[PDB]
């Protein structure tokens, strides 16, 4: 879930929790956050990331290019 918390990992790679394709940062076009820039908890949310710059106690988040599938946590090792 985070081999620090903005360091070490994997599955940022792009996949959700699980193995849920991520998406780009593409913002609303068709579906995507805007939330990408750096200052947060963290920073990560490049292209297509999964970390902690959103401030979750558990796991790192990142959403995809759909709403059904808008987002969860990440594959990512330490977890």
């Amino acid at each position: 879930c985070k081999t620090g918390n903005g360091k070490n990992y994997r599955g940022t790679m792009s996949k959700t929790k699980n193995g849920i394709t991520c998406q780009k940062w593409s913002s609303t076009s068709p579906h995507r956050p805007r939330f990408s820039p750096a200052t947060h908890p963290s920073e990560g949310l490049e292209e297509n990331y999964c970390r902690n710059p959103d401030n979750d106690p558990q796991g790192p988040w990142c959403y995809t290019t759909d709403p059904e599938k808008r987002y969860d946590y990440c594959d990512i090792l330490e977890c």
